[PDB]
C-alpha cells in the first residue's frame, strides 16, 4: 500500500532529533529497495501506525515525551470536593412505590438504549485461561457471561438491540467462536477489535522491539471503546444510526459483574428524572479499596470543575498537598444521554486524555522492568464533559450490587485477611444465588434459609452459601424487574421451596403453588408470546443436589471449578415440561 518513497520519508522523519529512532534502522542499506523484505516489513509497520493512531508513530513518540514527562512530575489538582449531583438509588430488595416507579420507567427506557460490552481480557489472573465472557455466572446453569447479558438486552430491547462488544487480539477470535457456539443470534451487534500500541524501551521514548526483531505492542486501555465506535460504521456513521433510530441512551458495562442488569435501570431512571447528561454506577467505599472515587476536581486555580473517577492513591496525595468515604466509589458501568455523548465523540474523535505509567526496575535508576507503552480509560471521557455544558452525577447503590469476579482464589483469601471483598469466583456465584433469593423474597416469596456458608474455599480461609438455587431465564423472569418477577409468581405465599433446594425454570412458565424439596427444572414455551405452561398444586421432593469442597490432594475438574474451589454434585432432578 505504502509506496517506496512514503517508507523512506517516513525512516529519514524517524531519525530526526526529537524523534531519535535511529537504531531501529542499525546497519540497513542507504534506500528503501536495497531493504530485505523483514526491513520493509517494520518499515510498513511504522507506517500503517497512522490508521490506527492520531498523527502515527511521530506523533505517538511526541505524546510519550509529553507524558513521559507528565508522569516524572507530581499529580496534584487545585482544587477536590464531593460532587454536587450525587443520588441515592433505593434498595434493591425492597419493593417501594419509589423503587417500583424507578424500575418501571427505567425498564421503558432501555427499550431505546443501546449496550457497550467491555470484552479484551483474559482470565489468567483468576486463574482462567479463556475469555472471562466466557466464565459462567453460576454453575447451576452454566449460562456464560456473554449469554446473560446478550439475551438480557435482547429481552429488554428486542432481538434487533443495537449491542457493543469491545476485543482484542487476546479475545477476539474466541469471542466469536462463543457467539457461534451458543448459537446467539444478534442482529445489530457489533464487535469492535482494540489495536494494540508501539511501546518505549526507555525514557527517551525510543521503540521497543520483541524478541524476534519485530515493533513490540501493548494494550492501549479500554479507552479505546470512544474510539472505536466513533469511527465504525453501517458509509454512515454507527451513532447516526443510533440516533436515526431514535435511541436515546447508551450504558457501557464490564465484563464479569452480573449486577449491572440491576442497577441499569435505575441508572436510567434517575438519568432522565435529573437530567443527567453522564451518570456513574457507584456504591458507597470504605477508604481502604482498589475502586476509583467520584470526585468533583480543578486541576489549575484557575480551571473550571470537572467531575471524574479519581484513584485512590492520587486522592489521598493530593489531599495533603492541598463507615465510609463522603466519596462514593466508581464501578464502571456507566450510562449517557445519547445525544450528549454522541455530541462530546464528535468533538473529540473518541480520543480521550491519555497517560503513561511505566514499570521501572529500582527506585531511582529509571530503568523500565518493561516496555512501556501509552494508556487511556474509558472513563476518562467523563473529562469532556465541561460543568458548564453538562450535567455529570453518580448514583449510589448498595454494594452487594457490585459483584465483579476479578481475584484468583489465592488473592481472595490474603483480601479478606484484611477485612476487604474478595470478589472472585466463588463469592461471585454465591452472590449472585443470594440476589435472585433477596428480588424474590422483596415481592413476597417466602423464602426461609440459613446465613451459615455450606462449603469453605481457599485454604479454610472464607465460606460461602449457595443454596436454596433459583434462576430464572429471561424469557421466564423477562426483564428481572420486581413487577417480572410477580408474574412468575402471582400467589407468592403459595410457593414453598425449601433452604436445600434448586429451582431451575426456563421459558413462558407461571408458577403459582409448588412445594419443592429437592431439584426441579420447569421448561416452557421458548417464545415469550406463547401461552404460558401454569404450575399448580405442585408437590416435588427428591436427593436434590449438593456442593463439596475441591480437596487439595487435587479428573473432570477444569479451570472453572478450580477458580471457586468447590464443585455442585448434580445427583437428582424433576423435569416438567409441556
Amino acid at each position: 500500500n505504502p509506496s517506496n518513497s512514503n517508507l523512506q520519508a517516513l525512516r529519514e522523519e524517524l531519525c530526526t532529533p526529537g524523534l531519535d529512532q535511529g537504531h531501529l534502522f542499525e546497519g540497513w542499506p542507504e534506500t528503501v529497495d536495497e531493504c530485505n523484505e523483514r526491513q520493509i516489513a517494520l518499515l510498513t509497520d511504522l507506517y500503517m501506525f497512522s490508521n490506527m493512531y492520531p498523527g502515527g508513530v511521530a506523533q505517538y513518540i511526541r505524546n510519550g515525551h509529553e507524558l513521559l514527562a507528565r508522569e516524572s512530575e507530581e499529580v496534584d489538582f487545585a482544587a477536590l470536593e464531593m460532587p454536587p449531583l450525587i443520588f441515592e438509588a433505593p434498595s434493591l430488595h425492597r419493593r417501594t412505590a419509589e423503587r417500583t416507579a424507578l424500575e418501571n420507567a427505567g425498564t421503558a427506557m432501555l427499550c431505546k438504549t443501546v449496550f457497550v460490552l467491555v470484552a479484551g481480557g483474559l482470565g489468567e489472573r483468576l486463574g482462567y485461561s479463556s475469555i472471562k465472557v466466557s466464565l459462567p455466572v453460576e454453575t447451576a446453569t452454566n449460562t456464560t457471561y456473554l449469554a446473560y447479558y446478550l439475551r438480557w438486552a435482547q429481552r429488554v430491547g428486542g432481538k434487533e438491540v443495537p449491542f457493543v462488544i469491545m476485543t482484542s487480539d487476546d479475545t477476539h477470535d474466541r469471542t466469536l467462536q462463543l457467539l457461534r457456539e451458543l448459537q446467539l443470534e444478534v442482529p445489530n451487534l457489533h464487535v469492535l477489535k482494540q489495536g494494540q500500541v508501539f511501546c518505549f524501551a526507555d525514557s527517551a521514548a525510543h521503540l521497543a522491539l520483541d524478541e524476534t526483531g519485530k515493533l513490540l505492542r501493548k494494550p492501549h486501555g479500554h479507552g479505546d471503546v470512544h474510539s472505536l465506535i466513533y469511527n465504525a460504521t453501517v458509509a454512515q456513521p454507527l451513532v447516526n444510526d443510533w440516533l436515526a433510530a431514535g435511541y436515546e441512551s447508551i450504558v457501557f458495562i464490564q465484563d464479569t459483574n452480573a449486577g449491572a442488569t440491576i442497577t441499569i435501570p435505575i441508572s436510567l431512571a434517575l438519568s432522565a428524572e435529573h437530567s443527567l447528561d453522564m451518570n456513574f454506577t457507584c456504591i458507597p467505599r470504605v477508604p481502604k479499596e482498589p475502586i476509583g472515587l467520584l470526585c468533583r476536581t480543578k486541576k489549575n486555580s484557575g480551571d473550571p470543575w470537572l467531575v471524574a473517577n479519581v484513584e485512590y492513591n492520587v486522592f489521598a496525595e493530593v489531599s495533603r498537598a492541598l463507615g465510609f468515604s463522603p466519596f462514593p466509589g466508581s464501578v464502571n458501568t456507566l450510562v449517557f444521554k445519547l445525544s450528549s455523548y454522541v455530541d462530546r465523540l464528535r468533538e473529540s474523535h473518541g480520543i480521550v486524555p491519555e497517560f503513561i505509567n511505566p514499570k521501572y526496575s529500582d527506585e531511582t535508576r529509571r530503568s523500565f522492568k518493561k516496555p512501556a507503552r501509552i494508556e487511556s480509560l474509558m472513563q476518562d471521557i467523563a473529562l469532556l464533559f465541561s460543568e458548564d455544558d453538562y450535567r455529570v452525577g453518580g448514583t449510589v447503590f448498595e454494594r452487594f450490587s457490585y459483584q465483579p469476579v476479578k481475584n484468583s482464589l489465592e488473592e481472595a483469601a490474603g483480601l479478606v485477611a484484611q477485612g476487604n471483598g474478595a470478589y472472585c469466583a466463588a463469592t461471585g456465584e454465591a452472590a449472585f444465588y443470594e440476589l435472585q433469593r433477596r428480588r424474590l423474597k422483596a415481592i413476597g416469596l417466602p423464602l426461609f434459609y440459613s446465613s451459615q456458608p455450606e462449603v469453605t474455599v481457599a485454604k479454610d480461609a472464607f465460606g460461602v452459601r449457595l443454596f436454596p438455587i433459583i434462576v430464572l431465564d429471561t424469557v421466564c423472569a423477562s426483564s428481572g424487574s420486581l413487577d417480572d418477577l410477580a408474574r412468575v409468581f402471582p400467589t407468592p405465599e403459595k410457593v414453598h421451596i425449601d433452604q436445600h433446594s434448586t429451582l431451575i425454570v426456563e421459558g413462558r412458565v407461571i408458577i403459582e403453588s409448588l412445594e419443592l424439596y429437592g431439584a426441579l427444572t420447569i421448561r416452557g414455551p421458548t417464545d415469550s408470546m406463547a401461552l404460558p405452561h401454569v404450575v399448580r398444586n405442585a408437590v416435588v421432593r427428591n436427593a436434590g443436589w449438593s456442593v463439596h469442597a475441591i480437596l487439595s490432594l487435587c479428573s473432570r475438574l477444569s479451570e472453572v471449578d478450580r477458580i471457586r474451589g468447590f464443585v455442585l454434585k448434580k445427583t437428582a432432578m424433576a423435569v416438567m415440561d409441556c
